[PDB]
């Protein structure tokens, strides 16, 4: 059928840093009034979905906790259907509360699972542990590819590096580009695929996990990806739209 | 709800080489009795549906033509939904008639897309050829990753290898691991992701595919992989069987 | 000690193609005439010396058919000294009668070596035997790594893309950047590293070989990189100039 | 002409960690007594050359302080004959102090080179900064590829995976496999490549680069590599022993 369902990216697309992208409001207040299912996805592990709530107000724009799903929440969703609840955990904040609501023990003993997200305090002794454990076998899993945040700050990717260069193994990324987690949001929302659309800025993440994973894609030109990108692309956007303020396909 | 259609990959599953293995024909014979959809899947581009379906009669098992998907006949259904209808295409039989079939008009003049699949004739003027379109901005399409087929045949990911080093460019490739080709595969059973099973002897292919597209996945032993290789995998199968002669969960 | 052997890269230093490089006349005819040993080199196999000399000569630049050193006669000289003389070769013309005066004999019959040169003629079947060769264990050489030659034409590495893909092996390239090469074209010039310079334009390839080997190095922005492209550089070159109708520290 | 001068890689050959292997004193008194200079090499950045001395001394096996050759004093060397001399470094003790006589300033204000040695001290906020300098246009330079000491112990090679993976940027490598660090040991011991030999257990770093650099080389068997290693290699030693208790062509 039609669109009933929305994933909606976040950066980029309703959010620069710390600053509402024009129209934003308005988009996601039509999409509620319609009584569409709403999912407002990001890729890093950081905030907890009040933390979010919080961050989208202070610039203006007020949901719910309920609509945020970062790759934190994806990550404990992934794991709580796994056997084994014992993870050696390289990251800090929200995705460590998420892991203990999802019924695991953190641990750096016999672990089943080497998780990596995000944190300032990563070092030498937690590559090393992580790299032992990998190494000798645990279920590498990291929440998402990227390599740094803002900036240069590293992020998920950069610090599995390390980890993956000494142990010869890579993780299982559980954020975009991968489908699973497009799945997730799906499930999250008690939909399908064939009447979900999401919205993103990035055509080598946000559209690739959506097109893989059988949603109409939009592309927004507020972010990464510019209007050029997708000449030579495979695939292409169902849609194009320079911001979220335009969108009416929905 | 519970699995009502099924995705079964061919070789290592249901054939090896030539030869049928032991109980492929009951297990068949069984889904079909049920009335549940069935797809047979292959990564290989060269064989049409007949040309599987006599292999699998000269073997002993009898399905028929419209059962089988291959990554030729997904490319071609990925396509049928594309802008452009010219394509460079290094390959040959099977892959060019569905092609056609869909639209194209296969051209060595300003091609829209450049399709690798498999082709004994592949030599330096097509790498060259292929490199330039794509280089150019063409649109890089191929069947599938594999970098050979049996022994140390060069199959399509082989092919491919040449144009991506000199162009500096990948393609979309459509078969397995990718989790578009299992949606291409529902979308030919009209049937949804979950209730639907794939059953496969590849982790990393069959699995890994299955996961990512939400499906129950079910692992046989009688393959390339093995039991032993599931300990240290970040995602494990529903479940794991030495053969298709013991699968009773449908 | 001083400057008392010189090593000139061809391509983007003496020659554009068919045409020669202002200048580069008077400056070998320079090196000549102080009686410095001089060596033309250049990473492409496809030419013998006779011919270099005659695209040279047809530019207006006359030089005797000794001086030039390709990647195919560094190849044969790296093979004399190597115990085995059966191999299977990927190739044409220059290398093939290289390799005959270095007493080898070419089949694919239990080669000892896979040798991977350039040749239009290149096809699925050489692929398919070049990588059953390597990955039962044959030593496998390349002439060079560059990927292109002239515009997209395949090259070298490009032709060593498919065959590396399926056996998994790496072959160890002849030329530009390993150091070998330039030791080669010590060996010829009978010369030591502390008294010979390279001139290149390339800091990726003439650079960084010089660099390694313990040679003086010279710049030139003639063809491939530009000043800029060493700003960032790890290591950087003794002399940059323009062209070497300025170069006077020889 | 023939040996006159002897490269001797430590680790696999001279020592197991801090055991000697049997022969090893006999073999270097040997040299020593022949007059022969003579270098003992280290891919590892963290021992002075006392430290060396002394772990060699409680191993019973006595050689001066001056013969050792780390990756920390061939990139200090590397260095110093470098134009600039402000650099931001992720590593300690020996390194530094090595950087600290050639010259150099460290700061993480306006550095002109980024150097990763070893520090069990690496942590995100040294990644942050060394990728952010490395993107700006720093020279990036570090002491070895190597991914982990002892175990999963990381190693520079780890610890350059994550500014790598940031910055996207690759830095120079100053230890083995790299033929440079050769060609400093040869300087270091005023020897030419023709009349000196080096003896190592790794094909890939002690071998590779010897080949590479014009060495005569010979491999023993005490540590990493195998004999049935040199089938498939493109290239092989000059001479294969158990251990260095059988060499006598010196
Ligand atoms: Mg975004
Ligand atoms: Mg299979
Ligand atoms: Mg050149
Ligand atoms: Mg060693």
């Amino acid at each position: 059928m039609t669109i009933k369902n929305v994933i909606c990216d976040i950066d980029g697309v309703l959010m620069h840093d710390n600053v509402a992208v024009p129209g934003a409001a308005e988009f996601l207040h039509g999409i509620m009034d319609k009584g569409l299912p709403l999912v407002l996805l990001t890729n890093y592990p950081s905030q907890t979905g009040q933390d979010l709530a919080n961050r989208f107000a202070t610039a203006g724009v007020d949901v719910p906790d309920s609509v945020f799903y970062t790759s934190a929440m994806a990550t404990a969703d992934f794991l709580r259907r796994q056997e084994g609840k014992k993870a050696y955990v390289v990251g800090e904040g929200a995705l460590i509360h998420e892991l203990y609501k999802a019924g695991f023990t953190i641990t750096d003993v016999n672990p089943d699972f080497v998780i990596v997200g995000e944190t300032r305090s990563y070092n030498w002794d937690m590559m090393h542990k992580a790299a032992y454990f990998v190494a000798n076998g645990a279920r590498f899993i990291a929440t998402n590819p990227d390599t740094h945040g803002r900036g240069f700050y590293p992020a998920c990717g950069a610090l599995c590096a390390g980890i993956e260069k000494i142990s010869g193994r890579k993780p299982f990324y559980v954020g975009k580009p991968s489908p699973w987690i497009i799945r997730a949001a799906l499930n999250k929302m008690q939909a399908h695929s064939e009447e979900t659309v999401i919205v993103g800025d990035n055509l080598r993440t946000d559209i690739l996990a959506g097109f893989q994973a059988g949603l109409e894609t939009i592309l927004v030109l507020s972010g990464v990806s510019s209007l050029d990108d997708i000449d030579s692309m495979p695939f292409r956007p169902s849609w194009i739209y320079p911001s979220v303020a335009e969108i009416d396909v929905i």
